[PDB]
């Protein structure tokens, strides 16, 4: 079987996806940079993604082609073209544990967040890890790996020159670096930090909505207490409880209904220790006239907020789970390629899906944006119909 036709459906897939990498992602940069709504902290290190996946189709698919016919060149050249995939990969690890925590920070500590996390140190971040990432990935040219065992066989029947490789992934890259140091040390262990992370983030968003149903209900029991009561203590203790869950509900127009509702209360317990149970019962039934028109609206507003947060994580966590299915293929068999010397290899048609698959992660976060965040989808628009025309 000629290999050119094998080899032609394998070019024109990955060609096809590198189309799509650039489009999409350049979607996404022009929209941060045209909607002054999209340009927070948080859409920093998207953009950052975004950069990483456009330049997996300017190069590591270029290169990706190049490495699958083995021509002849110097080892270290092929090391580079080998392993500069491995920078964009790990600059995409670090873009999504930036996001993942934070959204953390905005939902456990909403108020130092915008004190603690500014458009200037999230620019510092990014260039660190882009940094980091090139360090990690190209670790290889500084000494681990194979050039120093050429295999001279394949060269010779290639007909290389003297000095040249016939360059293909696994002869120059060791396997050793692939399993122990990039996919355990440096894929799998930032992967679980962020399954931790994101459980951290949904755990705490439950119990601040339970506590808020919680003070809610505290409120109104305690309202129907002082009504069917008979003694001025039993009124003093409802009343009391429920100048506490007012208190920690607080955490202007609100600050408003919360200074009306603390006062009321204030009032009625002045009554109640004088030892007036009828003036405090009374005085309490105005305690509910201020909760259907102003606790109630806050109840909702900040009911309303946690939720929006809750979505906004669950669609970071689609695009940190979608990262984890596209490349663990290709890491699972390298593990049976290194660890099992008694296998077969697995097929070349294999090795290509699992490639292939690899590739498609730089296509489908725009889709995801599209999909679950209505301020892109809107920018979006906009930016197709005003250049179509
Ligand atoms: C800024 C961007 C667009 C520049 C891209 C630079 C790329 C195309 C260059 C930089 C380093 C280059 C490599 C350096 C050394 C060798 C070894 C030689 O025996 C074959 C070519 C090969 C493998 C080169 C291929 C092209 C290469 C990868
Ligand atoms: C990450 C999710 C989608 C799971 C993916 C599992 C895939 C990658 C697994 C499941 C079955 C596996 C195969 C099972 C058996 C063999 C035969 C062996 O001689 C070479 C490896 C090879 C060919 C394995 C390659 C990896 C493989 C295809
Ligand atoms: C969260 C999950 C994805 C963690 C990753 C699991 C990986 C590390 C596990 C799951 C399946 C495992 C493989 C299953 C079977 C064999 C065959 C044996 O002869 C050598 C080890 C080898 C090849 C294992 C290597 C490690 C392996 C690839
Ligand atoms: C994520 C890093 N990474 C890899 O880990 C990898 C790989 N290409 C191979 C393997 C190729 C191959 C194997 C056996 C063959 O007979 C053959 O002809 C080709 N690997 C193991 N790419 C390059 C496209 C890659 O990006
Ligand atoms: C959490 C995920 C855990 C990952 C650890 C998996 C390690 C898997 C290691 C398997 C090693 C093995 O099978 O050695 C083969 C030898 O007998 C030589 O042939
Ligand atoms: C070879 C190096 C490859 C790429 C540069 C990486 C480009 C990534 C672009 C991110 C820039 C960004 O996020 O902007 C932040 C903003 O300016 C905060 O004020
Ligand atoms: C556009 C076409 C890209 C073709 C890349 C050249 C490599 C072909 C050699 C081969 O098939 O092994
Ligand atoms: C998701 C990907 C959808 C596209 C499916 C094809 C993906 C990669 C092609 C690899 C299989 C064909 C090339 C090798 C087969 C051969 O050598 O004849
Ligand atoms: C190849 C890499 C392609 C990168 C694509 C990203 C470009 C995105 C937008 C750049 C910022 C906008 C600068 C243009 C200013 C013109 C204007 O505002 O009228
Ligand atoms: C090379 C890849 C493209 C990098 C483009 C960076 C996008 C700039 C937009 C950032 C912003 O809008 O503030
Ligand atoms: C912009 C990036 C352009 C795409 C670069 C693609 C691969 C560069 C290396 C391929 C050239 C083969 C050199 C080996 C040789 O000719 O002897
Ligand atoms: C937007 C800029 C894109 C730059 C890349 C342009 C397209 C590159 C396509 C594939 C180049 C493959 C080169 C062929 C390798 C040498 C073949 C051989 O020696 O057998
Ligand atoms: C900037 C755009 C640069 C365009 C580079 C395009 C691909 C160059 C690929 C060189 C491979 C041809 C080698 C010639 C040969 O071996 O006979
Ligand atoms: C940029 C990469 C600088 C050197 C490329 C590899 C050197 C070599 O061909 O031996
Ligand atoms: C080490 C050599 C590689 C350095 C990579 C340069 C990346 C620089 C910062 C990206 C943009 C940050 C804003
Ligand atoms: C980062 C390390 C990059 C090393 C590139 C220099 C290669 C020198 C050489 O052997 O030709
Ligand atoms: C982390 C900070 C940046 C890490 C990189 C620091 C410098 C590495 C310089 C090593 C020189 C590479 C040449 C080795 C070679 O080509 O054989
Ligand atoms: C190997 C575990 C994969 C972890 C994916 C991280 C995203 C968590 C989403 C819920
Ligand atoms: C269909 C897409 C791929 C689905 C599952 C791949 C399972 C691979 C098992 C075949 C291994 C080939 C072999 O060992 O000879
Ligand atoms: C080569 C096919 C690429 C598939 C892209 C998947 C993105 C979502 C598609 C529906
Ligand atoms: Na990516």
């Amino acid at each position: 079987a000629p290999p050119i036709m094998g080899s032609s459906v394998y070019i024109t897939v990955e060609l096809a996806i590198a189309v799509l990498a650039i489009l999409g992602n350049v979607l996404v940069c022009w929209a941060v940079w045209l909607n002054s709504n999209l340009q927070n902290v948080t859409n920093y290190f998207v953009v950052s993604l975004a950069a990483a996946d456009i330049l997996v189709g300017v190069l590591a698919i270029p290169f990706a082609i190049t490495i699958s016919t083995g021509f002849c060149a110097a080892c270290h050249g092929c090391l580079f073209i080998a392993c500069f995939v491995l920078v964009l990969a790990q600059s995409s690890i670090f873009s999504l544990l930036a996001i993942a925590i934070d959204r953390y920070i905005a939902i456990a500590i909403p108020l130092r967040y915008n004190g603690l996390v500014t458009g200037t140190r999230a620019a510092g971040i990014i260039a660190i890890c882009w940094v980091l990432s090139f360090a990690i990935g190209l670790t290889p040219m500084l000494g681990w790996n194979n050039c120093g065992q050429p295999k001279e066989g394949k060269a010779h029947s290639q007909g290389c020159g003297e000095g040249q490789v016939a360059c293909l992934f696994e002869d120059v890259v060791p396997m050793n670096y692939m399993v122990y140091f990039n996919f355990f040390a440096c894929v799998l262990v930032p992967l679980l930090l962020m399954l931790g992370v994101y459980l951290r983030i949904f755990a705490a968003a439950r119990r601040q909505l339970a506590d808020l149903e919680d003070n809610w209900e505290t409120l109104n029991d305690n309202l129907k207490v002082i009504e069917k009561a008979d003694n001025a203590a039993q009124v003093k203790d409802a009343l009391t409880k429920m100048r506490a869950a007012a208190l920690d509900a607080q955490k202007k127009d609100f600050r408003h209904g919360f200074d009306i509702l603390v006062g009321q209360i204030d009032d009625a317990l002045k009554l109640a220790n004088e030892g007036k149970v009828k003036e405090a019962q009374a005085a309490a039934e105005q305690l509910k006239t201020t909760r259907n028109a102003y606790i109630q609206k806050y109840l909702e507003r900040a009911r309303s907020t946690l939720q929006k947060e809750v979505h906004a994580a669950k669609s970071a966590a689609i695009i940190a789970g979608l990262f984890a299915l596209c490349w663990l293929p290709l890491h699972i068999i390298n593990c049976f390629t290194f660890f099992c010397p008694d296998c077969s290899h697995a097929p070349l048609w294999l090795m290509y899906l699992a490639i292939v698959l690899s590739h498609t992660n730089s296509v489908v976060n725009p889709f995801i944006y599209a999909y679950r965040i209505r301020e892109f989808r809107q920018t979006f628009r906009k930016i197709i119909r005003s250049h179509v025309l």
